[PDB]
């Protein structure tokens, strides 16, 4: 699969397999893993991550919205897939015909689904209880009650599981998390009172799964830890085993030159050289997700930290090197060169954000190259496929 | 073309056609326009923008790197296409077989292209002179001479044009711009001295074209103004005619609930309600390019500006509304509701960035809907092509 600019993501499928294996070893043997692939598998690519995670013993998959799930099904994947985000009622039949379960938690959604149902297809759903995330899900007892009442008109909807999600499992202090846990217990009690067997319960994300007792239920939902990154800096010290980061981001010196003292670099001349400087250019920019707020950040060239100088542009940025290098010299934005390592977390901290957002926003413009047992096994260039 | 989440980009093809028509009428009638589509046509989608710009009288297209050019060629577009960014020598024969011109400005690129030539292909190229952008291009007299000498060994490489790019055309005060113009003049003189006809010269981006006499040459390269946005706030007062913004971004209320006083919303409970509050949730988040730094930004609901509350998550965010609205209510992130308008510029200013970066980073996840003469003519859902 070809690509024609020397800028690429490298995804180490061994690393993803090892994180999933380690998690599966760490949790009880009767507890399933959803591999959570939403956001183009956190920027690692939907399909290869899904397949490797399954190979490593994840049994189920989860994605943000229905189109993401169809990407998986069109790739030949047959494992269960749950849509975690809210879905409009018009998705009922297409979810059904593609064996995809949806999160459903509103009597109004059920009303509309009854109207839109094509009569040929039953759909599986999970109930989301909002136990303090404030995002989606049922919160109140009366609310749950009317939701169940309306479900009686929809025998084509079939409960497959019930879940909640934690807002603070990545904070050392547990007050809010403990309140969520207690609230969720009350919600499950309501459900049993209304005569509904939850069947299959899941609550824990990466942070909760790696920290807390009695949190596993029937399944956990793993995103960031599968990609080998800590949910936060503050809990890193407390994780039970070493996470192996799966993603790196590289570029090659596309031009190099010596720029006289005082000359300007990039838009609005926000950087001037202070001596005769070696300035390299690389072919990646904010259209690839490498945003302007990274100006001044230090990338790796020949194992040395070297700064991005001048404004980052849509497709290119410049770097001040101490020495001439040849055109083609590898430049690493996330990953390892020699003894040096730039984590997605370090890029995120410089950017004033979190690692999730750094990885997931690496744009579809950038090819992914997949490594397994140390050999390249696949290249995906999403531009090729338009 | 189907999509299964109610979040979308609207691209008004009329606005684009109109901006290009107006630019074409504003510049001299023998001056061509490159339609600049790099970055997924600044978030608007490569192919339909290219097509409508050409229908509108643009005669040529420009992209950042080869793969973007091949998207256009595969869509059956036959107009000239220039790659503006730096390309590896290994690109030589593919760019030839695909009728794509590359930017070429390095002796070493030539030496390498010599090695790599199909012995059959002829490739067209433009010389980039760096007159002060500091990014790529020839800067020196001896450099140019050496470059032209190496070309002697490459009869398969054919000059199509010569260009430079301005770093400061979007600043009121013109000192740096005037120095670039003078440097570029000297550079063209060296080129004439060394026996080369430029053939076809271009220098101006949107801001230069809209401001300056004597700057058109044989063609201008239009990006941001084609999409109907000002290159900066500083020069907006001074543009010769009104720009018509082509892109808006919308979603729907996917959940709505009343949350009691003091309850928390989203990760790390960074927002708690100050009274009993109506909180809506929408299915777009940072994986769509709607980044966490937009927390606190006000979007439009029912013609009213309302705040994003709590952390934006990968696929969803929450909004504090003054009144209950029905599920499915329209939420506009960029665009018009009633008398209210949120420009990409306003989003950028809140974000501490520029409008270019806001539009161009709307993810491949989000479907684009295209409007011509007020009717939908096309939907592109990139996730489908996977
Ligand atoms: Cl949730
Ligand atoms: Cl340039």
């Amino acid at each position: 699969a070809p690509f024609y600019r020397d800028t690429w993501v490298e995804v180490d499928l061994d690393a993803i397999y090892n994180n999933v294996t380690h998690i599966k070893e760490f949790i009880p043997s009767d507890v399933e893993i959803f591999a959570v692939v939403k956001g183009n598998a956190y920027g690692h690519d939907y399909v290869p991550v899904a397949k490797i995670a399954l190979e490593a013993g994840a049994t189920r998959l989860a994605v943000a919205f229905l189109d993401e799930a169809l990407v998986l099904r069109r790739a030949g994947i047959t494992a269960p897939i749950l849509v975690l985000g809210p879905s409009p009622p018009r998705d009922i039949n297409v979810a059904a015909e593609n064996d995809v379960a949806l999160t459903v938690f509103q009597k109004e959604w059920v009303d509309e689904a009854i109207k839109l149902w094509d009569g040929s297809s039953t759909m599986k759903y999970h109930i989301n209880f909002d136990s303090g995330m404030g995002r989606i899900g049922i919160r109140e007892r009366k609310e749950l009650k009317g939701f169940l009442k309306s479900l009686e008109g929809a025998p084509f909807l079939e409960l497959e599981g019930v879940y909640t999600h934690f807002a603070t499992a990545d904070e050392v202090e547990t007050s809010y998390f403990d309140k969520q846990y207690n609230t969720f217990l009350e919600q499950l009690s309501w459900l049993k009172e209304f005569g509904v067997d939850p069947k299959f319960v899941h609550t824990a994300n990466s942070a909760a799964t790696l920290r807390f007792q009695g949190i596993t239920f029937n399944a956990v939902r793993i995103g960031i830890a599968m990609y080998g990154l800590s949910p936060s800096v503050e809990i890193r010290p407390f994780l039970p085993f070493k996470l192996e980061p799966a993603l790196s981001l590289h570029t090659k010196v596309a031009h190099i030159k010596q720029v006289i003292k005082g000359d300007g670099i990039s838009y609005n001349v926000t950087y001037r050289t202070k001596t005769e400087e070696w300035i390299a250019t690389v072919a990646i920019g904010y259209a690839d997700g490498w945003l302007r707020r990274l100006q001044g950040f230090e990338v790796l060239v020949n194992g040395k930290r070297v700064p991005i100088v001048g404004r980052v542009t849509m497709d290119q940025f410049m770097i001040h090197l101490p020495c001439e290098v040849p055109l083609g010299t590898k430049v690493t934005l996330i990953g390892r060169q020699g003894d040096e390592y730039i984590s997605a977390t370090e890029v995120a901290e410089y950017s004033g954000t979190i690692n999730y957002e750094i990885i997931t926003t690496i744009s579809f413009r950038v090819p992914r190259i997949f490594i397994r047992n140390g050999k390249v096994v696949e290249v995906i260039n999403y531009l090729n496929d338009i």
